């Protein structure tokens, strides 16, 4: 009914630029729907849906400022896109220029199909070398 996948770039450098795609995913809905919901399981930037701070896997102090969205997403805690089509593509991007501490960053994203729904989660890891 509802399947979600997320795929990293798979050899990051330390210097990131605004908009740099760090990961890509899709949501598939096979039952009738009017749209898609997507959210990242990460701390959100204050009052700004779609924008997140991802922490390091072993470092705590290592942070990555990142945003969701590709085409037509919007603020309704989570962001939303309309469509009856079977699937959407979405991107996780570097939010402004930044210098990432080396290490590992786990992106974790959950999605719903829009008709009280059940969300599936997908995760991808990036390594800043």
């Amino acid at each position: 009914s509802t399947e979600i996948s997320l795929e990293g770039l798979h050899n990051m450098g330390e210097q990131l630029f605004d908009g740099d795609i760090l990961a890509t995913g899709r949501i598939i809905c096979r039952e009738r729907h009017t749209g898609f919901h997507i959210q990242m399981n990460a701390r959100q930037v204050e009052g700004r849906p779609g924008h997140y701070i991802v922490q390091g896997s072993k470092d705590t102090q290592s942070k990555l400022w990142v945003r969701l969205g590709r085409e037509g997403w919007t603020s309704p805690q989570g962001i939303v896109r309309s469509g009856q089509e079977e699937q959407v593509i979405f991107d996780v991007m570097a939010d402004g220029n930044q210098w990432a501490k080396p290490g590992e960053y786990i992106f974790s994203v959950s999605g719903k199909c829009l008709t009280t729904a059940v969300a599936k989660t997908a995760t991808s890891t990036i390594t800043v070398v």
